């Protein structure tokens, strides 16, 4: 069940952004959103994919453990912040595509397909190349599906060891206050064009007091300068709901 | 750890605030440690609330605490601090130092088991006399800054005699600051103000994961006035900043 909250629209109008935000208290039974249609519309996950990719890496033993260091070979990578040795959290935090690309090759198509089917992860379409299907391929997932997936990870109810789920959850912490903890992950596919814009994501959950909130945001983006709105619009919405 | 080295330069921030105390900082890759004062680094003090860390691990491991999603329900009967009068998750109890919560956990663990696990953890003098529900607050239990960093390293590496899953549960509960380049896990403690002649102690212990390095730390200081309590974070923090760690 998803309900439309009219007042959340103000935040998108301000910035002239087309997107959606989905927010759920306690569980994904009752969610609220600014747009019913766009909530269940599926988009390329881009780097929000790090999350199932990491779980599957651990599960398959491609990632040996919590403390493994992904060594840089010294060959050029597409961003300078990727040009260094990285732990798992480091790689998640800076969206180190090359690291996740090598994890995906090692997992292979067959296991990758099996796990996204196990995880009900979006359209579960991994075609287009094993090291790029989440970046430019045909894989697609909605804000609503993201919240369900993160809810299952929160409850240790994904098909993976509780241990591997805990390791990933800790790698995902992005903000810690006495009153609450935020785990979240960004994604950005690219600019595309004006006639066909890329998509930008922010997804995660907030543990506050004894309560938990799951969120997922995306928006059309045709200019990298618009990128901060992927955090600032949903932060505004949560700040105004007293969640952060 | 494998080695320790005195660096008296760190006495700077202590003198500046008229404070007697110690900071112990170790680099996990090199296994080597530095401190402003070797002597005080080895001296043993009441853990106070830093003891929440083994207490929570022992609670999980004996099954007294069910899991991280366990809620510790407030009965409603007034408690010693307003922030304790609310339901609390494990993290919640750790974060505000909810004494009565850990007292109940200790009571259900019991003396025999508590004794056992402090032996496994090599936790300080392992002395739990004084009542199973206050030995860490007003009893005979003492631990040093050095012992504290060794115990943390073990927790970090999942080497304590407890399940990896239970160690992970507590490790997450301990996160107190997050940033893209580093994660801090830590826990404070404060025994009380004691006296000008017999001061109390305040602690800040923890670890920082930055790039591919991990730094373990333990701070303690004498305290005879609550006005000085924020020093237990501001001094170690200035030192880790000057070392480029946070
Ligand atoms: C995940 O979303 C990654 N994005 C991509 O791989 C895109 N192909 C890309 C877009 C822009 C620049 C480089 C690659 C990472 N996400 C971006 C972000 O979160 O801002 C990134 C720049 C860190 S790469
Ligand atoms: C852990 O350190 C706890 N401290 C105590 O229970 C002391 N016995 C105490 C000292 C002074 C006043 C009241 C109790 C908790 N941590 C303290 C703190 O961090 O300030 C506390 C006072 C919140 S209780």
């Amino acid at each position: 069940s998803i309900t439309e909250n009219t007042s959340w629209n103000k935040e998108f109008s301000a910035e002239a952004v087309n997107g959606v935000f989905v927010l759920c208290k306690s569980s994904s039974k009752s969610c609220a959103t600014n747009d019913l249609a766009r909530a269940s519309k599926e988009y390329l996950p881009a780097s929000t994919f790090c999350i199932p990719n990491a779980i599957i890496g651990l599960e398959t033993g491609v990632i040996k453990n919590e403390h493994q260091v992904f060594k840089w070979d010294g060959k050029p990578r597409a961003m300078k912040q990727w040009e260094r040795d990285l732990t798992l959290r480091g790689a998640i935090q800076v969206s180190a595509v090359p690291v996740f690309q090598q994890i995906a090759r090692e997992v292979g198509e067959v296991r990758m397909q099996k796990y996204l089917k196990k995880f009900s992860y979006g359209n579960q379409n991994i075609s287009g190349g094993i090291d790029k299907f989440w970046l430019e391929g045909q894989l697609r997932i909605s804000a609503v599906n993201q919240v369900e997936f993160l809810e299952s990870l929160y409850l240790n109810k994904l098909s993976a060891s509780k241990e591997n789920q805990l390791i990933v959850k800790e790698a995902l912490v992005t903000e810690a206050a006495p009153e609450y903890l935020v785990h979240s992950k960004t994604g950005f596919s690219g600019v595309g064009t004006e006639s066909n814009p890329g998509v930008a994501w922010w997804v995660g959950w907030v543990e506050k007091e004894t309560e938990v909130y799951f969120f997922a945001f995306n928006m059309d983006i045709d200019n990298e300068s618009k990128l901060p709105l992927r955090k600032s619009i949903p932060t505004k919405i949560m700040e105004s709901e007293g969640i952060i």
